């Protein structure tokens, strides 16, 4: 059972102009990526805080980053507080309407796409480096599902059937053949050091047989 929706206009508009508009600095998208995981692992800290029940699905915190060259992907796991269904649904639980909105407002007065986080709309910045995103997640309060989109103006949410991940995120990136840069050990080691060394949560690069 899959379900098909609509991305709202504004949203369809933010992924077409991230997919067309003509900008080289595209390594940013995994600043942007890691700081999301960053946010939700804090969210989940702070909820167990009260309640240490809530880690009874898992109590390390970590990212991890994993190419595969075979299948030309390149994923960001986290074990943060993961989404539920409503909250997918709803552009992943950000704010992507009015973010959009202020994101335009400012590139017309001199910012430029690299700033797209500041208007929390970064999870897009994805597709300046693929062609679909496929994301599976797991909220304690509901069950594993899987979303998908290869932008065009749609997006689907299916029950995931893979492996149970217990609790958390995984972006998986399907990427753009002329983007293969971004699943080369060196390349990612030195965009994590130029950009994110700073993370509090321990972050795992993942190395491939060849
Ligand atoms: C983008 N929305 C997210 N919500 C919850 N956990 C995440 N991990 C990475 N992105 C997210």
């Amino acid at each position: 059972e899959v379900e098909t929706f609509a991305f709202q206009a504004e949203i369809a508009q933010l992924m077409s102009l991230i997919i067309n508009t003509f900008y080289s600095n595209k390594e940013i998208f995994l600043r942007e990526l890691i700081s999301n995981s960053s946010d939700a692992l804090d969210k989940i800290r702070y909820e167990s805080l009260t309640d240490p029940s809530k880690l009874d699905s898992g109590k390390e915190l970590h990212i991890n980053l994993i190419p595969n060259k075979q299948d030309r992907t390149l994923t960001i796991v986290d074990t943060g507080i993961g989404m539920t269904k409503a909250d997918l649904i709803n552009n992943l639980g950000t704010i992507a309407k009015s973010g959009t909105k202020a994101f335009m407002e400012a590139l017309q007065a001199g910012a430029d796409i690299s700033m797209i986080g500041q208007f929390g709309v970064g999870f897009y910045s994805a597709y300046l480096v693929a062609e679909k995103v496929t994301v599976i997640t797991k909220h304690n309060d509901d069950e594993q599902y899987a979303w998908e989109s290869s932008a065009g103006g749609s997006f689907t949410v299916r029950t995931d059937t893979g492996e149970p991940m217990g609790r958390g995120t995984k972006v998986i990136l399907h990427l753009k053949e002329d983007q293969t840069e971004y699943l080369e050990e060196r390349r990612i080691k030195e965009i994590v050091k130029k950009h994110s060394q700073f993370i509090g949560y321990p972050i795992t690069l993942f190395v491939e047989k060849e």
